[PDB]
């Protein structure tokens, strides 16, 4: 499992509140920022573990929900709803989970969202 | 005349810099901030004074686009519109909501103004870019 994070921040945003809310969900990312024109910005990171999701999708109760966003593979969590600690489908938090060459996507998905 | 503004501050937003987006438009303007649900808040104000905009709009040259959607947005005694907040945050007046929301402008004509006559001195037609009266 390797986990590609990717979130725009906007001249209006903290990119710090951005940086947490990634963090509240994928909490051992390795976080870089990138400026751009414009008082646009991005970060990017990555981390292998998809832990602290489980532990929401469960706690949250939206496993089938997760289930049917997921079915490597690429989504987007709500920005604000990561903010307060919330996993959310509906630019967001770019995200996308790939398995290496010997695992099986489908199998890593049944792990995230059973 | 008078001028109603309100922008949401979402959770990941700086509220002071959604303000000064707001003011960089509209520098006399007077602001509250208000919290919302789930860490969301919203700047309400108003302000009688649309002199900065109307630089702004001679400035970019966008005179053209400022009028269509002004009477796009037309009522009897109004006319309402949307702002670009990123655009608003580095001085510039852009008509497209941005993905946080934009800033809400409404601009209500008093009982003895003539709201198509606010719009024509705001946002003057023109040919070759050159304002007409």
């Amino acid at each position: 499992l390797e986990v590609i994070i990717k979130a725009k921040v906007k001249p209006t945003e903290d990119k710090y509140k951005v940086k947490k809310a990634i963090l509240n969900i994928f909490p051992k990312a390795k976080l870089t920022f990138i400026e751009k024109d414009n008082e646009f910005g991005e970060w990017e990171g990555k981390t292998k573990s998809v832990e602290k999701l489980k532990e929401l999708l469960r706690s949250q109760s939206i496993l089938d929900a997760a289930r049917m966003v997921l079915e490597a593979t690429k989504f987007y969590l709500n920005k604000q709803a990561a903010y307060v600690g919330a996993v959310n489908f509906d630019g967001g938090i770019f995200v996308k989970i790939l398995a290496d060459e010997n695992e099986d996507i489908m199998k890593i998905i049944k792990d995230i969202a059973p």
